[PDB]
């Protein structure tokens, strides 16, 4: 037992990661039904099992020793148009972690989300708050953790443990999220889209500082839970200012706010600075938008 396997491992985190451990040295396996299209193509990340997290079957894990569970549908607007659909994310954690205990894989990182938090009452947010879904992505989220819940309480492989992603953004996240879709409609469109008054708050992380994180994982013992999170919340409006700071004439294109809206997340960060220490670095705000924008100007404008 030897082998990483990542689903969702086309996506933009898990084909960092894939990346990320195939530059290591290790055997990768990354499974995806690319049914969202990929803003890279999956070349080089390793074997590639084209189909859905429900048809992996135990000869897929035989020699896989770690799986990296990151397959999800991931978009809490949308779950509110398709309620029903983000059940696949329930039953995709029940199957992977069944066969993971009849093959006796050692252990699985299941990716959870800072959104099944709700709007927390503890700011910062600890890994023991409870559990408030305001959409049925987040619901479906809690759903998943709390079968991946049961598997740590049994006395048998594999060992399992939940990440809780916060905002994660940089190169080759699909633009529906916020840093992207700016970047997006900066470079298409000249307006830089906001959604209610822009003074909700999350918490961003730059992509290369969670995969070191999540990379940090494969060879330590897993926490049951963890926030990933940087510890600081950031409003909607900063990240726009941000990107004003480099494009004056930009223009703010008022949108309609989100149902059930979540005012702020932020993590907190003492339990991830213990199971996995923290660096020195890690990359800010500023410099990580300019990134991010810097890729998105590298893409063919149909894009
Ligand atoms: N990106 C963030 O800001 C963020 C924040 C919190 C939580 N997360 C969680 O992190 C994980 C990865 O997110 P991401 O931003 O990389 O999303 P992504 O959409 O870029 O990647 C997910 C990948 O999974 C594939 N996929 C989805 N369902 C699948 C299924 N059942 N079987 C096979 N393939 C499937 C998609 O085709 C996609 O390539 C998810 O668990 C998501 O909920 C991400
Ligand atoms: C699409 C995506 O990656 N979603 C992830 C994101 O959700 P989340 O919904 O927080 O991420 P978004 O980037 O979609 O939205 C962030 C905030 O920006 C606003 N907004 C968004 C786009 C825009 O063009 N203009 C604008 O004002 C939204 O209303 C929201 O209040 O982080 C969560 C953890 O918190 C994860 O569970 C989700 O899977």
């Amino acid at each position: 037992k030897h082998r990483i396997l990542i689903t969702g491992g086309a996506g933009f985190i898990g084909g960092h990661l894939a990346r990320a451990l195939v530059a290591s040295g290790e055997e990768v396996t990354v499974l995806d039904d690319l049914r969202v299209p990929p803003m890279i193509p999956p070349e080089g990340t390793g074997k590639f099992l084209e189909k859905p997290v429900l048809e992996l079957e135990e000869r897929d894990l035989s020699d896989v020793r770690l799986v990296y569970h990151l397959a999800s549908h991931k978009s809490v607007p949308r779950s509110f148009k398709q309620p029903l659909d983000y059940l696949d994310n329930v039953d995709s954690g029940r199957h992977l972690l069944a066969l993971c205990t009849s093959v006796g894989v050692p252990k699985v990182v299941v990716g959870s989300t800072c959104e099944v938090y709700g709007q927390a009452d503890t700011l910062p947010t600890p890994e023991d708050s409870p559990l408030s879904p305001r959409s049925p992505y987040a619901a479906s989220k809690v759903g998943l953790e709390m079968v991946a819940g049961a598997h740590q309480r049994a006395s048998v492989a594999p060992e399992v443990g939940i990440v809780r992603f916060f905002n994660v953004y940089g190169p080759g996240e699909r633009p529906d999220a916020l840093v992207p879709r700016l970047c997006a409609n900066l470079l298409t469109r000249n307006e830089l889209p906001v959604e209610g008054d822009g003074e909700q708050r999350r918490d961003f992380t730059y992509i290369t500082d969670v995969v070191d994180k999540l990379v940090a994982l494969a060879n330590r013992p897993l926490p049951s839970v963890v926030n990933f999170g940087s510890g600081q919340s950031l409003s909607v409006n900063d990240v726009i200012r941000i990107l004003q700071a480099t494009s004056p004439a930009a223009e703010v294109a008022r949108k309609q706010p989100r149902p059930n809206e979540i005012t702020e997340f932020r993590a907190d960060t003492a339990l991830q600075t213990r199971q996995i220490g923290e660096r020195s670095g890690g990359i800010g705000i500023e410099e990580g938008i300019r990134l991010t924008l810097e890729w998105w100007q590298s893409r063919d404008l149909d894009d």
